């Protein structure tokens, strides 16, 4: 057989929540746990030996993605390609558009997953589960509490045949503790199902007029996650999910994660830390848990880093403290300055976010606030949104 | 004699308060009372018959100013030129840099005024007052209350000779009810005074080490305003000062202001209104006081507009209301949707500001909030800052 993969990207109207960082780098390219957002789904595509072409679609500009796609295939050796849907049709019409380019190599199955998704990505397990199930698709599900039902709604699946018996997007009206995950896999027959709703019935939403109708007909199936999942449309969620990926890199191949845990010119690393080789460090700094340091960043001495992710070209000065923060590009953190937050992934100001080239002056404190790019701070801020 | 004028512009780090509008158009070019911010100072330069070259200096990019400067000299017939100070030195060092280009035509006096200033601009009166006083400069003052002293500080001037006896920028320590206005006029000898502080004494601030030292020495003079003045570093103040400019166009040449006051295919205009000829209007709309409408904007029927300024390409739908607001470029205001604010030029949310191409949907309300550019609003917001 042959397998193809298509990843949704979205346009500049979706990354309109990541604004401070979106102004420098679009949503899919924002580094999570050191690597861009979509860098982890693509990482799971190489484990499929019968997978070939990869397709990134979305009404962004190809100029931004062309430079990035050139570097991925140098690592995993997979033909990745970006396609700009001139007429964005959400999801269903997005992939029916240029259906020829995707089915150009007659792939048996086509992978369709979303950009803002944080699961374990068991692509080889769901592929084999779909080959046994058959039908069009197979979706993915995960057991959640019934109290966690306002986020999605209702989804019914018979655990004997693992078949989706009913699906309502938002009006739940009694649930079954099951919810969508966004990672789907179809067969080559999925493009024919869209023609019977775009040409026969005639802006088509995948999870409203395609997922809901295929209920009684034994074609839509399910497969449990049995791991983690967190929707990341919030810039604050970029930390809670970042810890899970590092935990994934601490279960599998932990040597890729920095584990100094001492002072032999190596700082005190307190587990679940990704340190880029291009960073500059001082042995007196304590790098706590859940911190993802990017390349070409200058870390000062005696600084404390927990529950944070730091972008490129940041300058950390003497005795700085960073808690529950996201430091932007080329940002400058003054000496004895503090940038903290509560850590509430439900509160808007629960994760303080710093824009590109924001200069926090010496002793200046930033507690749970959002600063835009190219900004200078001489005075301490708290519980505000600084433009 | 011969007179030259030099206007300060500032860079992208000064218009960092006008962010929603600064992202599309820099601070000096944002339309005040229908015309850009600096379009009012340049308008006052033509009344000086012995004036020649005009100089706009600031570390902005010339590409933005080259297109705008091409249109002004077509109106008032004055040679305007933009110069980008590669090394920004605040104010004093800015004009000492390329002092040759300024004194290229041997001007007797040089005008130096700032970008964010909203006065009556009596350039011909202060020029003649300077010729009588002599000395280096002549400044400008305005009688204010002693309670209004935290904004600036202290300034002493002897009313017999109108000579500045003492000057402290911020540490007031007893005041004299007089304050700077920012509009200055010097003689050709001013460049020599900078050499005695840049070369002899050796980032030089004009109003700290040049204005303060020239106190007892009879060279710094004063001249009363006797009109209006309002510092405009805030995007909210862009309305309070806009009303003064319209009143200036209501005292002088009021026919340039739209005065329909009826329904002969002309809407109900309630005084102090500037309507661009490129607008589309409906006679059922009530365009109240203090509104400055820009070009190529579509006004719907029965809409109410008071105390607000609207940028280009805005679309106003059925029965819309705009109070104490600033609507950005290409913005879309849905039908029966409302955009109001308190009007407190001291409160941050006293003037609600909408970014470029912000789409307020039908019935959606925005009360005292700030919306960024390229933003869609389906739900009403109130007392927030929407990113």
């Amino acid at each position: 057989e042959k397998v193809v993969a298509v990843i949704m990207v979205g346009g500049p109207t979706k990354g309109t929540r990541f604004r401070p960082l979106s102004f420098n780098t679009p949503k899919p390219l924002i580094p999570l746990a050191g690597q861009p957002m979509i860098h982890h789904p693509i990482s799971a595509c190489k484990k499929i030996s019968n997978l070939a072409q990869i397709f990134l679609i979305g009404f962004y500009e190809e100029r931004e993605f062309a430079l990035y796609v050139s570097s991925i295939s140098n690592e995993l050796k997979i033909p990745v390609r970006y396609l700009k849907e001139d007429k964005p049709h959400g999801s269903a019409g997005a992939l029916y558009y240029f259906r020829d380019r995707i089915m150009e190599e007659k792939p048996s199955h086509v992978f369709l997953l979303n950009c803002d998704v944080c699961c374990s990505f068991p692509l080889q397990g769901i592929l084999d589960a779909h080959r046994r199930y058959g039908g069009i698709g197979t979706m993915l599900v995960i057991k959640v509490s019934a109290e966690a039902a306002s986020q999605f709604g209702e989804l019914i699946a018979d655990p004997d045949t693992k078949e989706l018996l009913h699906y309502t997007e938002k009006p739940e009206t009694f649930v079954s503790d099951l919810i969508n995950c966004g990672v789907y896999v179809f067969t080559s027959d999925i493009f024919n199902a869209i023609e019977e709703v775009y040409s026969q019935i005639r802006f088509v939403r995948l999870d409203q007029d395609i997922l809901s109708p295929l209920a009684g007909k034994k074609q839509l199936y399910t497969y449990e996650n049995k791991d983690f999942w967190e929707q990341i449309k919030t810039p604050g969620k970029s930390l809670k999910c970042s810890a899970l990926y590092l935990s994934q890199f601490r279960e599998t191949s932990p040597h890729i994660l920095a584990s100094g845990d001492g002072t032999n010119r190596k700082p005190t690393i307190i587990g679940d830390v990704y340190i880029h080789p291009s960073v500059k460090l001082h042995p007196t700094a304590k790098i706590g848990p859940n911190v993802s340091i990017s390349a070409n960043v200058r870390v000062g001495p005696g600084v404390r880093l927990i529950s944070c992710i730091i972008l490129d070209d940041v300058e950390i000065k003497e005795n700085a403290v960073v808690i529950n923060s996201i430091i932007g590009w080329k940002s400058s953190i003054g000496r004895w300055s503090r940038v903290q937050a509560s850590g509430d992934y439900n509160d808007r100001l629960g994760i303080t976010i710093l824009g590109e080239a924001v200069t926090v002056e010496d002793e200046v404190a930033v507690i749970g606030s959002i600063v835009l790019q190219n900004k200078t701070l001489n005075v301490s801020v708290q519980d505000d949104i600084i433009l």
